[PDB]
């Protein structure tokens, strides 16, 4: 089955500037609890945001999609097309879409599962800021409840289904 993960402010930022703009450690805990041993599907401006130590990332069968046919990334499979990526050659019982914006887009109608961070910080979009998917009514969810991060920030966890 196929799910997406993703962090979001409260305004629906999940990108900036080609990184992340806040620093949430529970919530990469929380990332690599739920992908750890399992598959992770991203387009290829999230493969070239990955930090050093994180590219591949550790544990986790890479897929990167791109149009670039040519593409070389080392530690990760590429592929042409986000069907691609969720067609392999050898199945895993767990898939998660990572992101980013482009490819999360794509995904959602392809998806049963979402696990979505919350975090409350004051971010009002910038106009080339990435942003979150918004779930329709034809997904239903579960809200854990709100926690402080050790480094500051109010965060909680939603995991919503595909009704
Ligand atoms: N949870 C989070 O907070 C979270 C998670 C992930 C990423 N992010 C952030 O999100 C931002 C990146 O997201 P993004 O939306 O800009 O980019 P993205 O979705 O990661 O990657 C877009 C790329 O995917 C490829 N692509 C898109 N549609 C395609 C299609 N139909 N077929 C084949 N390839 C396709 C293209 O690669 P080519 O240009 O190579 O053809 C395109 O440039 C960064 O700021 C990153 O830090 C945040
Ligand atoms: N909930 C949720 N869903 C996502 N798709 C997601 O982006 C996952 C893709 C980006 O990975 C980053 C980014 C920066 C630093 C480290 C990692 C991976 C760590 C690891 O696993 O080796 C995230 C990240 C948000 C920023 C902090 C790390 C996790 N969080
Ligand atoms: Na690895």
């Amino acid at each position: 089955s196929v799910g997406l993960i993703w962090a979001q402010s409260t305004s629906g930022v999940i990108g900036r500037d080609g990184g992340i703009p806040w620093r949430l450690p529970e919530d990469l805990a929380h990332f690599k609890r739920l992908t750890m041993g399992h598959t992770v599907v991203m387009g290829r401006r999230t493969w070239d945001s990955l930090p050093a130590a994180h590219r591949p990332l550790p544990g986790r069968r890479n897929v990167v999609v791109t149009r670039q046919t040519g593409l070389v990334a080392h530690g990760a499979q590429v592929v042409g097309s986000l069907e691609q990526a969720l067609s392999p050659a050898e199945p895993d019982a767990a898939t998660w879409v990572i992101g980013g914006a482009q490819i999360y887009a794509l995904a959602l109608p392809l998806a049963n599962r979402c696990e979505v961070t919350e975090v409350d910080v004051d971010l009002p979009p910038e106009d080339e800021d990435a942003l979150a998917p918004v779930l329709d009514q034809t997904w239903a969810g579960t809200s854990g409840e709100w926690l402080v991060s050790r480094s500051g920030l109010r965060y909680r966890m939603h995991s919503y289904r595909r009704l």
